[PDB]
Formats: structure tokens, sequence, C-alpha cells
DNA sequence: TTTTTTT
């Protein structure tokens, strides 16, 4: 299960659900011709207090292909900063 | 405080 690095933005996030998706726009330091969705759980989000992503906020993350699809493993804001959230 | 794969 190879671990890759990517960036993108929050496609959507539902706080009642505790999960959402990231639209990945770069991967392994190269931009993608077409964005790819990557699953993100609230538990993976680097921030203090209650954990969420705002729609649209820019993210940096590690991910791995999973049986259910891609799975984020740790998500941060630009430059390793905390995610913004709602 | 948050239904672990869709929006």
């Amino acid at each position: 299960p190879q671990v890759l690095r990517g960036s993108g933005h929050c496609k959507w996030f539902n706080v009642r659900m505790g999960f959402g998706f990231i639209s990945m726009t770069s991967r392994e330091g190269s931009p993608l011709e077409n964005p790819v969705d990557v699953f993100v759980h609230q538990s993976k989000l680097y921030m203090e207090g209650f954990r969420s992503l705002k729609e649209g906020e820019p993210v940096e993350f590690t991910f791995k292909k999973s049986s259910k699809g891609f799975e984020s493993l740790r998500v941060t804001g630009p430059g390793g900063n905390p995610c913004l959230g709602n």
C-alpha cells in the first residue's frame, strides 16, 4: 500500500457526517490534467479543537489507494499549517 | 460535537 503525496482543495465536507472529499489537483509535485476525488475523514485533519474542512479551502495531504477508493492519511493546509474549517 | 467512500 504505497503512500503518495498530493494537493488540492476541499470538494465538500459534511460535519454531521464527519467526512467529505478533497479534489486533488496536484500529485507527487506535478499538477494533474484532471482532478481526482480523495476521501477524507475528520480524524485525519490537522487542526486544534473540532475538525472540519471548509468547501474550497486549499489542502496538502498524504493518501493511499484504498479498497473503497483513495484515502487521505493526514491532511493540512498550505505549507503544513492547520486546516481552516468552518 | 462530526453516519469512515460522494456532493
